């Protein structure tokens, strides 16, 4: 068997006071420790979810009604290991779906989805080529009206912007305030796309410190913003997500405790204490939420990310309840291995 | 500060009982868990480590009083989080570091070192074009003063071997037995490497079960060893050396406990019952030991790999202790971070 800490819980299936003896999978097709990128439909009618394959392509998968698995970009196209965040935008309900390439240059992958229409392309954000830091994260908005930003890490490991609309192009934009930890993870939304207000956006990293920490992008530039948590995992995952919840803007915040465990914070008229969402431990590697409303004004939310041993899991937030079961998607050749907890010595 | 499991100890100078409150170093020109491959000379006068920078670049570290750090193989040889496996053979002290391209190719870079001669090349290996599992780990020995083998992990994940030697360039070898882990961690050791015709190798690695097996080499063809370790944890690094001790060779196998601390395990008339060599946890991720038998016929080990928070490590085995003062070798720049304990 693989051995596992005994006071850790693998997977939904394992004891409750922790790991004892039970049956796991390994997705060997899936690139251990993949980076995730998702978006589900404001309506929920759908889920779209992007990861590395095992052999460096990037793939998605596609709920309606059931996962489908397909390629959307071939071998040699992105960095193994790449980070990937996606957003949608335009006339055309475009599709972004943003990745380093092997040469750590931004790199834009497009697909319209009105009308049915799969219409695929490379972005002109390739033609830029912007050099970023090895290690780079990435984050990515849409401010609505053609206007664009991708958030990554400099070589000087700096938080900086590029920017699209205004007739513009692709443009070097801002260098966001504080002192990044170099590799950070990093989660950049629009805190209020749905009303009619000006623009607000919130992004989320991993300070030098250890510290997580906020931009926040209103009324002309970017500042620090209030959002603080004074300690946490060295290079934790970080994905943030926003819906309006009663009508009013519902951010969710996502890291990982020292068990490798999904904590939570939620702003709603203020920031709510970090709670833990579920008890079991993730694989320690890039996770990715999104959200929506439903009818009655409450958010559903999705998390995806890398589960024991290695499998691409969805967590569900319905109803106000995190959901017990923890659905895999398979994305490949698996196999199942027994796994058996195991004290310290 | 970064949060750190407070029953674990992240540093020699960590709390006997767990980290509480320290400072910790962040080498982030290091890709964060890099691949590591190690030599030292049979006579310990000088050392040999390679690691992938952030860049992507594979670099270099030499010790001779002190350690030198220079780049072998520029950005865009080598895949972006590639394994690394090295070996010291022929007439010339020819170092032949194996490593994938990014088109999961194996690769070799081969340095000539005697004499004080530089003279660095690609190996004839790049042009068979031999494409592994993407995520295959890497391991190789040299015999008989001419003949080469590399080990790697095949597409239906099969342990597979590819041989130079004997006039013939590199040809595929043998398909190896048993039920290899995907991405199992590969360490193959010459048990005797006195140009001993026909050679004894032996090779070490997780198999599907996610127990611990052996590879063996013997004349008639390989064969499952009788090392044995029922349970490790998934994907464990896993490192092998071997020197004489008292003029009888003494096997070293290396891997990682759940806490991630390093479990040696050694053969020497017998395979001796596992034990821990100290009880810090290093960063879960690729580990390399290197050895050599000292005048007193006593065996040297010296192990490289990723500490916390992100810095090559060397601990030291001599005179028949683990030193308790744990070393870092600087690769580039660094910041220090403030770790604490936390409990949930």
């Amino acid at each position: 068997p693989v051995e596992f800490p005994k006071s850790l819980r693998a997977s939904s299936h394992s004891s409750e006071g922790g790991t004892t003896k039970e049956e796991d999978i390994y997705g060997y097709e899936l690139l251990y420790r993949s980076a995730f990128a998702s978006y589900i439909a404001p309506t929920g009618a759908w889920n779209l979810v992007w990861f590395q394959a095992a052999d460096g392509s990037i793939k998605q998968a596609r709920w309606y009604g059931e996962w489908v698995i397909s390629t959307v970009l071939a071998p040699g196209k992105a960095l193994q290991g790449t980070p990937l965040t996606a957003l949608l935008w335009g006339p055309q309900d475009t599709v972004a779906l943003y990745y380093l390439s092997p040469q750590f240059e931004l790199q834009e992958w497009c697909w319209d989805t009105k009308n049915g229409a799969d219409n695929k392309y490379d972005g002109a954000l390739n033609a830029a080529k912007v050099k970023v830091a090895p290690y780079s994260k990435l984050g990515a908005v849409s401010f609505g009206g053609a206007n664009l930003a991708v958030y990554y890490q400099g070589t000087n490991n700096k938080l900086e912007e590029y920017t699209f609309g205004g007739g513009q192009g692709w443009k070097k934009g801002a260098t966001l305030p504080g002192d990044p930890l170099p590799g950070t993870y990093i989660s950049f939304v629009n805190r209020n796309k749905w009303d009619a207000n000006p623009p607000s956006i919130a992004g989320y990293f991993q300070t030098v410190t250890g510290s997580l920490a906020e931009q926040v992008w209103e009324t002309g530039g970017w500042r620090i913003g209030q959002f603080v948590i004074p300690a946490a995992p060295f290079l934790t995952p970080i994905s943030a997500t926003v819906s309006p919840e009663k009508d009013f803007p519902k951010i969710h915040v996502y890291w990982l405790s020292v068990e490798s465990t999904i904590i939570e914070s939620v702003n709603w008229h203020g920031w709510k204490a970090p709670k833990q969402i579920d008890n079991i431990s993730v694989v320690k590697a890039d996770i990715s939420a999104t959200s929506f409303t439903r009818d009655d004004g409450t958010v559903d939310v999705r998390i995806y990310g890398t589960a024991q041993l290695n499998v691409l899991f969805e967590r569900i937030f319905r109803y106000g309840v995190w959901e017990e079961k923890i659905h895999s998607i398979s994305v490949g050749k698996e196999i199942p291995i027994e796994v058996v907890g195991v004290a310290a010595a």
